[PDB]
């Protein structure tokens, strides 16, 4: 069922996965779980929501997948106080993307596609 696109962008999320190994950042957030999350956070994101996108082919390039990334990086940096595993969590896993998405790596990619 897939196409080169979605096999790029899955190796991206289970290499991002794999610094996650709870699995805080694999469901959605809910009100249940943090307090007035919905009243703060305007557009959610989790690993889960990320991972059926890729699946039912909604991403068109990198950088699309990319930005829905750093919002669920950037969410858990807002909503949480800097001394909580969540927010040192996020920051972990926005440092990696950058790294293994920089434009240099993008490059020698397709370098390669030739
Ligand atoms: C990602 C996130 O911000 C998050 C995940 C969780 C979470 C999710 C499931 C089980 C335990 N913790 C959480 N709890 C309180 C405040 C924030 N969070």
């Amino acid at each position: 069922e897939s196409t080169p696109i979605q096999q790029l962008l899955e190796h991206f999320l289970r290499q991002l996965q794999r610094k996650d190994p709870h699995g805080f950042f694999a469901f959605p957030v809910t009100d249940a779980i943090a307090p007035g999350y919905s009243m703060i956070i305007k557009h959610p994101m989790d690993f889960g929501t990320m991972k059926d996108k890729i699946v039912a082919n909604e991403y068109k390039s990198v950088t699309e997948f990319k930005a829905d990334f750093k919002l669920m990086c950037d969410n858990a940096m807002t909503y949480n106080r800097p001394d909580t595993v969540y927010y040192k969590l996020a920051k972990k896993i926005l440092h990696a993307g950058f790294k293994m998405m920089s434009k240099e790596r993008l490059l020698a990619l397709k370098r390669s596609m030739s």
